[PDB]
């Protein structure tokens, strides 16, 4: 260890990874059967854009809702992650909120984003719903779409398994440029911990592209600016269309 070149996973870095790896293996839909499970989003579902939006690209409420009819149980999915890690669950409740409604939606995307089949060429949600570029971003999503299918296509060169996407998440989770947290530090310091046990894994994994890291931490701040595109979007969908339309829970992480 650190044997080949680069530093490699310390004991207690390999500890945090297990723990990481197995909080997202047991709330990760559909393991790796994906690909067998899935429906395609019916062609007919997607392609009527009628609600409008400040930004011009008009929302389908057909697709809207067959996107948020299966999105509490993603949601639900993202809080089991962050509970099953240590670090996550001995903060105060108040920041465990900020922090779960600050990452949720990057959590969710890089989900999605390490399920983009090349062939059909679609994201696979909750791994079970395998979507065109043109049904997500006329469901909702807009623009913040062609930014997870361009993740997702560019993510694929990559080969990420499921360690590098669940110590992307704890990272994704335990960052501070939230309004409001108590424990300010204690997550500066967590996340660190996160962040160098991630590099010595990613030195662990030996990729074939050169500069992988950095490259990586590029994707990191990607899916921050599609965290933060999706907040923007939603608050202007709460305002074209009535509550009724949106899940209890999908308004609580995102209102
Ligand atoms: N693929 C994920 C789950 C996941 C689910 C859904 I519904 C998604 O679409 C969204 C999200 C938000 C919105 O505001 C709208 I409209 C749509 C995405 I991107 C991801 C997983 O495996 O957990």
């Amino acid at each position: 260890r650190s044997l080949q070149q680069r530093p490699e996973p310390t004991p207690e870095e390999w500890d945090l990874i297990h723990i990481a790896t197995e909080a997202h293996r047991s709330t990760n839909a559909q393991g790796s059967h994906w690909k067998q499970r899935r429906k395609f989003l019916p062609d007919d579902i997607g392609q009527s854009p009628i609600v409008s939006m400040p930004d011009g690209d008009k929302v389908d409420l057909e697709a809207f809702s067959e996107f948020t009819k299966i999105i509490t149980p993603a949601i639900t999915r993202v809080v089991d992650f962050a509970k099953k890690l240590p670090m996550f669950s001995e903060l105060p409740c108040e920041d465990q909120i900020i922090l779960l409604k600050g990452c949720c939606m990057e959590i969710m995307s890089l989900r999605a984003a390490v399920r983009y089949d090349p062939e059909s060429d679609t994201l696979t949600l909750s791994g079970e719903m395998a979507v065109k570029r043109e049904q997500l971003k006329n469901g909702g999503l807009g623009v913040v779409s062609d930014a997870i299918f361009e993740l997702g296509k560019s993510l694929s060169a990559f080969n990420l398994d499921d360690t590098e996407v669940a110590l992307l998440q704890a990272v994704l989770l335990m960052s501070t440029d939230r309004s409001g947290l108590l424990c300010v530090d204690k997550i500066e310091k967590s996340q660190e911990a996160y962040l160098l046990a991630f590099e010595h894994y990613v030195n662990h994994r030996k990729h074939n592209i050169p500069h992988f890291w950095p490259k990586l931490l590029m994707k990191v701040t990607d899916l921050r600016m599609i965290g933060a595109c999706h907040a923007s979007r939603f608050l202007h969908c709460k305002v074209e269309c009535p509550t009724e339309l949106f899940p209890p829970l999908f308004l609580e992480v995102f209102e």
